[PDB]
């Protein structure tokens, strides 16, 4: 299987061996303070040769913004994130939509068609660069208010599915009609059904046991902060 560590840039350091140890890959949150760092990026290129993805920025960023200011800052992030993940690699870019906690299923809809827009300059970077992009839910209300935006860029753009981020911030909570967007990338944690808490696979839940399984063959991305062995370990078992 495809597993991989996520963990921030700003904790290479600690993740590294851990990464060796377990046979993990990595999916590198680039933690905006440290864009500008090229030696970062410059060591952990040479050092680590497992599989990698990157976690682009996200917190505080919307293409929709209302704030004009907010609106280029976050393209300049998302782009610059491009160039960082192109640098080191990288398979996959993950990213969010924007969209704020709270909207319902027809504001989210309506929010569908104007990102698919605003998302071209980011997609169209993504394919000179050779990254593949990965739009994860985080508070979309429903798999309906993405399916627009994946069709829009007609395969351009790959899908990230958090179960916890369905279960905890959107109106669904069942994995099933996300798992319908064919996600190619699956972010992996528990939670206790109230907060996002990035617990160990078993420990919540979310029964992965009832869905994951025929999703295996695909990345997986352990965004766990704990120590991961116990998820590998769960992964496995239902591995065979
Ligand atoms: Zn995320
Ligand atoms: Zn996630
Ligand atoms: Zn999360």
């Amino acid at each position: 299987m495809d597993v991989r560590l996520a963990f921030p840039l700003s904790r290479a350091e600690e993740a590294l061996p851990r990464l060796q140890a377990l046979g993990l890959g990595a999916e590198v949150y680039l933690d905006p303070a440290l864009l500008e760092e090229d030696a970062l990026f410059q060591s952990l290129r040479r050092r680590f040769s497992g599989k990698l993805s990157v976690h682009l920025p996200f917190w505080n960023l919307d293409l929709l913004s209302p704030d004009p200011e907010v609106r280029g800052l976050t393209l300049r992030r998302l782009l610059f994130g491009l160039d960082r993940a192109a640098e080191l690699g990288a398979d996959r870019a993950v990213f969010h939509s924007g969209i704020p906690h709270g909207r319902t299923p027809e504001e989210a809809l309506e929010r569908a068609l104007p990102l698919a827009e605003a998302l071209g300059l980011v997609v169209r970077r993504a394919r000179t660069l050779g990254v593949r992009l990965l739009l994860e839910n985080s508070h979309e209300p429903h798999p309906e208010a993405l399916r627009p935006v994946l069709e829009a860029h007609a395969g351009e753009l790959g899908f990230c599915f958090d179960a916890a981020h369905a279960r905890v911030f959107s109106r669904t909570p069942d994995p099933g009609p996300w798992l319908a967007l064919a996600p190619e990338h699956l972010h992996l944690n528990d939670t206790d059904g109230v907060y996002d808490r990035h617990w160990n696979l078993g420990r919540g839940v979310l029964g992965h046991g009832a869905w994951l399984r025929p999703y295996l063959d695909r990345t997986m991305v352990l965004e766990v902060r704990e120590d991961p062995e116990a998820s590998l370990a769960f992964l496995q078992a239902l591995a065979g």
